[PDB]
């Protein structure tokens, strides 16, 4: 699976163990990303912090 960069064009194949796309999203903006890139297993989603994983290629 690949998965999107930060900077909305570029991307990144997921590791070996990781097939999965996340992305890591702060309160300050739950409607911009922080962080994204490969995952294994889904974190749980915060009050503060969300994180929205995806099994699509370039999802996130």
């Amino acid at each position: 699976l690949k998965c999107n960069k930060l900077i909305p064009l570029a991307y990144k194949t997921c590791p070996a163990g990781k097939n999965l796309c996340y992305k890591m999203f702060m309160v300050s903006n739950k409607t911009v990303p922080v962080k994204r890139g490969c995952i294994d297993v889904c974190p749980k989603n915060s009050l503060l912090v969300k994180y929205v994983c995806c099994n699509t290629d370039r999802c996130n």
